[PDB]
C-alpha cells in the first residue's frame, strides 16, 4: 500500500549547454532593454538608470527550466492527478526541443515565452490555477522559462505575467513596436510591461523529468 513521494515539480529541464545559452541571452536582453531610451523614459513603473539585472535579483539557481506541474511531493492540488497520466510516464526522461518566441519583463518578473509543440501540449496540465482558458487564450499559452524575479516575488508569478502580457497582445493592444533591439522588435504594453519578439525563434534542448529539490 505504501505511497510514493511525487517530485517537487515536473517540467522540461534545459541541458547545461542550452541553459547557459538562454541565460546569457536573457541577461543581454536586460542590459540592452535597460539602456533603451523608451524604457528609461518610463522608469516610473520600476542622472541615474536602472540596472535590470540587479532589479531581478532572484534567479533560478540550477539549470533553467520550463515547469509543467508544481506538485510539492503530492501536497499541491492535482499533483497525483497529473503524475499518474500515461503521457507523463511515457515522456519521463525523454529529450525535447523548446521553442522560445519572445523575452519579457514586468515590474515583478523576467522570462522567456515558450511555444509548445502539439506533443508537448499533452504534458501541459489541465487544472492550473488561473489557466489560459480563463482569459480566452489557448492552453499552454503561459508556458515559460523564468529568468529572474523581484525580491518579494514568487516564481509562479512569471506565468501570471506572461498570461497578462498575452491578453494585451491578443486583444490588439500590441500596437506597433516602440523600437528595436538586436534580436527583435521591442513592444511596450504599458505599466512596466515589455516584450522582445524574437526575429528568429530560439531553440533549447531539455529533458522532461521530475525535480525533487
Ligand atoms: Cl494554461
Amino acid at each position: 500500500l505504501e505511497k510514493d513521494f511525487l517530485p517537487l515539480s515536473f517540467g522540461w529541464f534545459l541541458t547545461k549547454k542550452s541553459s547557459e545559452t538562454l541565460r546569457k541571452a536573457g541577461q543581454v536582453f536586460l542590459e540592452e532593454l535597460g539602456n533603451h531610451k523608451a524604457f528609461k523614459k518610463e522608469l516610473r513603473h520600476f542622472k541615474e538608470k536602472l540596472e535590470l539585472v540587479s532589479y531581478f535579483g532572484k534567479r533560478p539557481p540550477g539549470v533553467l527550466h520550463c515547469t509543467t506541474k508544481f506538485c510539492d511531493y503530492g501536497k499541491a492540488a492535482g499533483a497525483e492527478e497529473y503524475a499518474q497520466q500515461e503521457v507523463v510516464k511515457r515522456s519521463y526522461g525523454k529529450a525535447f526541443k523548446l521553442s522560445i518566441s519572445a523575452l519579457f519583463v514586468t515590474p515583478k518578473t523576467a522570462g522567456a515565452q515558450v511555444v509548445l509543440t502539439d506533443q508537448e501540449l499533452q504534458l501541459w496540465p489541465s487544472d492550473l490555477d488561473k489557466p489560459s482558458a480563463s482569459e480566452g487564450l489557448p492552453p499552454g499559452s503561459r508556458a515559460h522559462v523564468t529568468l529572474g524575479c523581484a525580491a518579494d516575488v514568487q516564481p509562479v508569478q512569471t506565468g501570471l505575467d506572461l498570461l497578462d502580457i498575452l491578453q494585451q497582445v491578443k486583444g490588439g493592444s500590441q500596437g506597433e513596436a516602440v523600437g528595436e533591439l538586436p534580436r527583435g522588435k521591442l513592444y511596450s504594453l504599458g505599466k512596466g510591461r515589455w516584450m522582445l519578439s524574437l526575429t528568429k525563434k530560439m531553440e533549447v534542448k531539455a529533458i522532461f523529468t521530475g525535480y525533487y529539490g
